[PDB]
Order: structure tokens, then sequence, then C-alpha cells
């Protein structure tokens, strides 16, 4: 019930939510059914449009005008935007040369730089370049401030998953608005982008800035905006909220635009009807930055424009029907469209099974356009399985095409042309980012970064404590001239032991062989000082891992790589070196085949075993630096340690086996040289966080020899590609992997196939940032480098995604 017999005289837009039943005047009355009477009266009002004329120029206040042109207005704070210009003789700010902000120029009584997000739905990264010809203003905040070439939204590539990532810092999985449209089993509760369910608070984890900010004391403007209510409304409310006395006066504000995605999904991303659409949104763009000049805050506030993803061309022509693939389709809920998420339509149906869903929908149709994963089996980088609300079973759809469970759902549920939702690496899916004021840098151009990176930076602009979140704070320290976050990196929580000689070979039943009894001061004392870490500084490049957990564990030496040992898991947790571009591939020797040698600093009961893995028909093992890479005949003994064997599928070998074998010496040949760090990863619980002992699902049979989740490459050169990476001047570049380790290679469709025509595809597919792997394991990398720790930070971010030129 709403008692709307109340009235909304001097409450227009008020900041205070009231609650039922006394009736509201606040930005969403409309969407709760809640305004007072005379809401659209006195609140909404549009007589005479948005614009100032010639004639109106002094006129004599008329209370009933959308905006005023009368002398009055400057001091009422509401004029309309081109007031000074029609009346006073003033220029537009799109008109005025850009000239550096070097310090906030704000008027008496601002304690702080406000900041101004701008958000626009579906917007397209490549709409900067696309459009520039008919987006003046937005062009200005773009070559004038700080911009990126794009900004990577997370998956999916949906509205509200995105604007909450936006608010919170958080991947979905953790702010826990997965979809559009939600199921929560506990709840028992549907969200919908209809209806009241998603304003119930129990959906929207984390915290968001609004939140952020008024909890230590800084004011904020609501964010959202029912949608009947017109943009120019909007931009003159934002401004006039500037104009409150200074106790009252927000800190922050949002606007948000409907457009360009309303028509993309009509007309496709670069529909001829599309430039319209962001003809009016640079209109608005230009309002507000006229308002603002108006209230002398052009150089005072802070402005984000951001989008939230981008847009693909999408018909009902490209749709795959589940009911072409399974007997079973009324057995089954779909959430359908450019992600598909799959559960039992009942309960109380025993007759439903994952496994027999997943086989029916794997590899079926020569050009199938998805691939089906349990989520656990997504691409880590995709951060998205840690939620009740994710249905086990998923579908990665191929851009341009949708999911759907019947033919009939897409006829009776072609109208539209343009969709988003796809994994977040696609190019049509990147949107963007321009930061303009006195806190972001002049005419500066930032690499790509991921949203989940922004709240930080807006607490930092608004002088904030972030909650917890995703992004990595400090990474984005290059955008910004001044309140900047200056991390130190963590402190190391275990030291490592460094064993030397402590075993005799037969203390030793491991129940392994080799044929290594084959037999000199001159290269015996140079044996042993490699063996005392006397080749480190070749292959551990830029320190030593810093291990954050409690865990004991030795550092291992060797001529050709460095390891870092687990004494508890039985393996290592990274294992160090360098490849330069001169290096050459060998084979694995006939006779040393099936070679494994004890490693005699390491205890018997502290290593790995044989006969495990003779009698676990399932599993093989590997090695994590290769035989192949060997530097010499001899020290490729080395390679066949105990202590670098790690337990691996077969179906996994062959992915790994041309890793090591092809694709490593590839890389060092294109980047001269490389440095690759690789190991286990174990997450079980697919919480994208390191797993504790405890937690570890699997073990080689008979054994206490855990089974990875996933294997890990770290692999870094110089960005400078003329200086080789062992001997690095300047800036780094890396690209790095989490592979799934999985008993059969059922996700690549054509692996019956020699390994150079699917095995990279899978690689890539699997690319992560550095960042990703340290949360798996716990480890803090480049530790020790030349380099300023910020910019390290940035490196850590950077996810190599093998998209081409957007
Ligand atoms: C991205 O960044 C985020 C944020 O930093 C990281 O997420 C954090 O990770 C922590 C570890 O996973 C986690 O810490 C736990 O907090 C528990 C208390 O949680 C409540 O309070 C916080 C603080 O206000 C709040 O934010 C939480 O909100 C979550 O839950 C509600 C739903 O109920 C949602 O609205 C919201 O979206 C969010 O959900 C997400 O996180 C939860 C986990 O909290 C998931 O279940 C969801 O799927 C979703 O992803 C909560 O309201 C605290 O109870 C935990 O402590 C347990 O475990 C430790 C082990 O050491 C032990 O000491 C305790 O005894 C306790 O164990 C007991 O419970 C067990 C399980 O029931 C049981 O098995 C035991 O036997 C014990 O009885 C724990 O400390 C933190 O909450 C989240 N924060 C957020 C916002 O998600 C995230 O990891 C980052 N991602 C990456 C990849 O780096
Ligand atoms: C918390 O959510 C936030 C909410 C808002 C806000 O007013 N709204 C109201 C809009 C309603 N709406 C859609 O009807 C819609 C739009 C595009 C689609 N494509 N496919 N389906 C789609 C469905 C999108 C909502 C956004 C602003 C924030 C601004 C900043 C941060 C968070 C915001
Ligand atoms: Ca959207
Ligand atoms: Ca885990
Ligand atoms: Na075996
Ligand atoms: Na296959
Ligand atoms: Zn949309």
């Amino acid at each position: 019930w709403t008692a709307t017999s109340g009235s909304c005289k001097g409450r227009c837009f008020e900041l205070q939510e009231v609650g039922p039943p006394d009736c509201r005047c606040d930005n969403l009355c409309k969407s709760y059914s809640s305004c007072c009477h005379d809401f659209d009266e006195l609140c909404l009002k549009t007589a005479r449009g948005w614009e100032c004329t010639k004639d109106r120029c002094g006129e004599v206040r008329n209370e009933e005008n959308a905006c005023h042109c009368s002398e009055d207005c400057l001091s009422r704070g509401d004029c309309c935007t081109n007031y000074q210009v029609v009346c006073k003789g003033e220029s537009h700010w799109v008109d005025d040369d850009c000239e550096e902000i070097k310090v906030p120029e704000c008027p008496a009584g601002f304690v702080r730089p406000p900041l101004i997000i701008f958000s626009v739905d579906g917007f397209r990264a490549s709409y900067m370049k696309k459009g520039s010809k008919v987006m003046p203003n937005i062009e200005k905040l773009r070559s004038c401030g700080t911009h990126a070439p794009y900004m990577r939204p997370v998956y999916p590539t949906k509205t509200f998953p995105n604007l909450y990532t936006l608010a919170t810092g958080l991947y979905p999985e953790s702010h826990g608005i997965v979809g559009n449209s939600m199921y929560d089993p506990v709840f028992d509760a549907s969200f919908h982008l209809r209806g009241r369910e998603k304003f119930n608070h129990r959906w929207w984890g984390g915290q968001p800035l609004w939140i952020t900010a008024t909890k230590q004391g800084v004011r904020a403007g609501t964010f959202f905006w029912s949608v009947s209510i017109p943009h120019e409304r909007r931009i003159l409310t934002i401004l006039q909220w500037l104009s409150l006395p200074d106790n009252e006066r927000p800190s922050v504000y949002a606007f948000y635009s409907e457009q360009p995605d309303f028509s993309g999904h009509k007309y496709g991303p670069f529909g001829p009807e599309m430039t319209n659409p962001l003809r009016e949104i640079d209109k608005t763009v230009g309002q507000l930055m006229d308002g603002l000049k108006q209230l002398r805050l052009h150089r005072c506030v802070n402005v984000i424009f951001v989008g939230d993803h981008g847009m693909e061309d999408v018909t009902c022509d490209r749709t795959e029907f589940l009911s072409n693939y399974l007997t079973n389709v009324d057995d089954i809920t779909l959430v359908p469209g450019t992600l598909g998420r799959i559960r039992a339509k009942s309960i109380n149906n025993s007759k439903y099974d994952p496994k027999t869903i997943i086989a029916a929908l794997t590899c079926k149709k020569p050009d199938q356009h998805f691939k089906p994963y349990m989520k656990q089996h997504l691409p880590k980088r995709l951060h998205y399985a840690n939620n009740r609300r994710i249905e086990d079973i998923h579908l990665l759809v191929d851009r341009r095409w949708h999911v759907a469970r019947k033919p009939l759902d897409v006829y009776k549920k072609c109208f539209f042309q343009g969709d988003h939702g796809f994994d977040n690496k696609v190019n049509s899916m990147q949107t963007v980012f321009v930061g303009y004021g006195p806190t972001f840098k002049y005419r500066t151009k930032v690499p790509p970064f991921e949203n989940i990176e922004l709240y930080n930076v807006m607490c930092d602009l608004l002088g904030l404590k972030p909650a917890p979140n995703n992004g990595t704070h400090g990474s984005l320290n290059h955008l910004l001239r001044t309140n900047t976050f200056r991390p130190t990196m963590p402190d190391e929580v275990s030291r490592p032991n460094y064993p030397g000689i402590m075993y005799l070979q037969s203390e030793f039943d491991l129940g392994c062989t080799c044929d290594d009894k084959v037999e000199n001061k001159l290269e015996e004392l140079n044996k042993r000082l490699h063996t005392k870490g006397s080749t480190k500084e070749r292959h551990l490049l830029y320190g030593r891992p810093a291990v954050l957990y409690r865990t004991s564990y030795d550092i291992l030496y060797h001529t050709d790589f460095e390891s870092g040992y687990s004494e508890i898991f039985l393996m290592p947790l990274w294992t160090s070196y360098t490849i330069s571009k001169q290096a050459e591939v060998s084979s694995i020797p006939e006779h040393l085949t099936n070679c494994v040698r004890p490693d005699v600093r390491v205890s018997p009961g502290f290593s790995q075993n044989c006969l495990a893995y003779k009698n676990d028909k399932q599993m093989s093992y590997g090695f994590l630096f290769p035989p192949y890479l060997s530097s010499s005949p001899e020290a490729k003994y080395d390679a066949f340690l105990v202590t670098n064997m790690v337990p691996m599928y077969p179906a996994f070998k062959r992915v790994w086996a041309y890793f090591q074998r092809v694709l490593v010496k590839k890389y060092a040949s294109e980047r001269n040289g490389v440095n690759v760090i690789s190991g286990p990863i174990f997450d079980y619980n697919y919480d994208g966080l390191r797993d504790t002992e405890d937690e570890i699902k699997q073990y080689v049979e008979g054994s206490s020899i855990p089974v990875p989740t996933h294997y890990y490459s770290i692999i870094t050169s110089c960005l400078d590609f003329t200086q080789p990476a062992d001997k690095c001047d300047g800036p780094l570049s890396v690209s790095s992997f989490i592979l799934p380790h999985r008993p059969d290679n059922d996700e690549s469709c054509n692996s019956s196939e020699d390994e150079s025509k699917w095995v990279e595809e899978l690689m890539k597919m699997h690319t992560a940032r550095v960042r990703d792997i340290e949360h798996l394991t716990g480890l803090d990398f480049y530790r020790k480098t030349s380099r300023s720790y910020s910019e390290i930070l940035t490196l850590k971010t950077y996810l190599h995604t093998y998209e081409s030129e957007i």
C-alpha cells in the first residue's frame, strides 16, 4: 500500500528515501509505483523544453517551465544548460580549447572534487573511433583526459552483472548478480528484469560505491533512474544537487543512459539507425559539461564516461536448439540467449543426470555454435562458478549466436539484430573508459584494463577506503595525476629450507628405475656449484616467488631450473627456468624413456613413488621442467628427478608434451628468450582460491599424492624484444595460462587430430592473468625486479587475449 495523497512540494528528487506507506518523490518512485499524486506536475516539468532561446533571456521567472532563463536562475541553480551561451555570450564547453587541469579549481565550500559517473549501456569500444565525427563532446573528453582504447567487462557481458561490478569491484559470482535472470534455490526465488523481486536487497551482495561513501561520511546522489525520466531531467537534477549547501551536497553522482544499447538490440551494432543515438548521447554530455561550466565546476569535477559492455550482430536465424540434441528436452530448464544455463525442470525427478546431458551436447554437429561445460571446467579467467545461483551446466555460446530450448521459444516468445552476453574477451563485447578532471592525467592513453579495477580508483577519487574487492589496488595508478594508492608488497609467510645432500640412494624404496649408473674434478666441482644455485640468476629472473601462507617447502637448484618443492603436496609449487632464443630442443633418449630418479636432498617420506603410478590405471606423470629443453645430455638427468614429477592424465599429457616440446621453443624464438614458471593448482571447490590439504578430492590411487585440478605457466620476456629475456633493462611482457587438468580432451572437438591443430587453441581459451594464478596458489611473483611496484601490479593484471585489432 501507498498513501499517494501526500505532496512533493519542495521534495522533488529528495535524497533520503522514505518508506511505505508515505508517498515518495525520489528518482525511483516511478519504478515502485509510489510517487506522490503531484510528482509529475511538480518534479517532471516539461513546459517550453530544455533550451533557452534569445526571447527568454532575462524573462520573468515562471515556475511552470522545465528550466529557466531569468536573471535569478544561476542563484536558484536551475537555468537551462545553454543559458550562459544564449543569454550571456558564453561559449559551449565543447568549443573551448583543451587546457590542462593541473590543480582543482573549485568554488569555496567544496571539500573535494566531486565525482560524476556517466554510464552508457551497450557502448561498444569501437564507437569511440567509428562514431567520433558525430560525438564532439565525448571526443573532447577522450582526447583531453585519460582514455583506454577499450575496457574489458565481466562475464556474462550482461547489463546488471556489469553495472553492479562497476559499483562494487567484485566478480558476479561474489556480488551475486550472475545474470539479468536468476533462480536462487535457497530462497526459492526468481530475479527478473520485470517485477519487484529484483528490488529485494538479498540479491545484491558486496558493498556498492554509494554505501561505501555513506558509511565513511561522503554523501551520494542516487545512482538509479526510472526509465520514464528524460535524460535532460536527469542532468538538470544532478546540476541542481550540485547547487545544494555544502553540508547537504553529495560528492558522488551517477547518470545512466539506456542508449546506445536500446537501439543496438534493434538495429545491430553498426546499423545506420545507430548514428542518431550516438548524437543524442553526445548532446547529453554537452548539456552536463555546459551546466558544470555555468556552476564554475568544469575544472573541479572528475567525470568518468564508462560503458557496461558492447554489442554484437545476432539474428533469430542464428539460434541453436537444444531440441536438436536432447531426447529429454522437457526435463530441463534453460536460461537462454547469448549464454546457456541448464538445470533440472523438477527436483523430484531422479532420472535427471548432468553427465548424459553434457555428453549429448558435446561435439555433436560439425559446426556446433556453443560448447557445454560443467561450471568448474569453465576458463578460470571468467571467474564464473562459485555461486549457488550459477547452474552446474553452462553453455558458452559462439559470438553472433543464440541458444534456445525449442524453435517455438524464438517465434512465440525476426525482431532483433544485436545482442551481448558472450565471453568477455570477445572484441565486440569490449566497452569504453574515459576519465576527465583534475585528478586524471592530461592527454594520456592507458592500456586496456578490466572493469573490476574501477571501484578502487573511484574510492581513491573520493578519499574512501574500498571494501574488500577483486581489483588489485594500485594497478591503475598510471591513470591518475594525484591520489595514487601506494601499496607495499605482501610479507612472505613461509621461508624455504635449502636442503643439501642428506640421503643415500638405498634409503629409497619408490619402485622407480633409471639407466643413470653410467659414468673428474674439472666437471664435478661445477655440478656441485649448480646444486648450490650458481646458475640461479639465469633461471630465476624476478626473485623467488613468496609463499603467502604457512607451509613447509624446499628450494631446489639445478643447472637448467630452480624449484620450490612442497613437502606437504609432494611436488613443486613452482618451477622456474629460462629458455634463450638460441636454445635447442632434444628428444628423450631411448634408455631414459621411463627414468625416474630419487632426489638425495629430499627424504623418501616426502617423495612421490613410481609404484603408485604403476598401479593407478587412470593416472600417468609428467615433468614441470621439460627434459626436451635440457642444456646438455648430462643436465638432462636432473629433469628426471622425482621432485620434478607431477601427476598427469594421459589425455592431458598430450597437451603438456606439445606445450613443452614445441611451444616453449616457439615462444623463445618469437620473444627473444622466455622465462617460464610452471606449477600445479588445486581448486576443488572452484572458488578461485588455493585449496588447503583437507579440500583435495582426488589422490593418485593408494597414495597421498594430490591430483591438481589445473596446471599453470607464466611466460615472461622483455617488452623491448631487441633485448633478450635474461638481460632486460625495462618493462616486461607476460602471457599466462591455467589449463584444466582433465582426463579426456572432450573440450577440444578436433583432438583426434595432431596437436598442431588444437592444442594452442585450447591454451588460448585458458589464457589467464598472473593475478589469477596468485589467488589459486597463494604465491606472489615478480618480487625482485627493477620496476616500480605499481607497474608490476599492472603487469600482474594483464591478460593476453589473442583477439585481433579492435
Ligand atoms: C573477490 O573478492 C571477494 C571479497 O573480498 C572475495 O570474497 C570473500 O572471500 C572470503 C573467503 O571465501 C569470504 O570470507 C568468508 O566470510 C564469511 C562471512 O560472510 C558474510 O560476511 C561478509 C562480510 O560482510 C559478506 O560479504 C558475505 O557476503 C556473501 O554471502 C552472501 C550470501 O549469503 C551474498 O549476499 C554475497 O554476495 C556474498 O556471497 C559470496 O560469498 C560467499 C562466501 O561468503 C559464497 O558462499 C557465495 O557463493 C558468494 O560467492 C557474508 O554475508 C565467513 O563465515 C567465512 O568463514 C568460514 O570459513 C573459515 C575458514 O577459515 C572459518 O574460519 C569459519 O569458521 C567459517 O567456516 C564455517 O562455515 C563453513 C561454511 O558454512 C563451514 O564449513 C565450517 O565448518 C564453519 O562452520 C569466510 O571468512 C568473504 O565473505 C567473501 N566476500 C564476498 C563479498 O564475497 C573473493 O574470494 C574474491 N575472489 C577471488 C577469486 O579472489
Ligand atoms: C545496480 O544497478 C544499476 C542500475 C542503474 C539503473 O538506473 N538502471 C535501470 C535500467 C533498467 N535496465 C534495463 O531495462 C535493461 C537495459 C539493457 C538491457 N540489455 N539486455 N537487457 C536489458 C535490460 C538496466 C537498468 C539500469 C544504474 C546504475 C549505475 C551505476 C551502477 C549501477 C547501476
Ligand atoms: Ca547493458
Ligand atoms: Ca579453492
Ligand atoms: Na598409471
Ligand atoms: Na575431443
Ligand atoms: Zn542490452
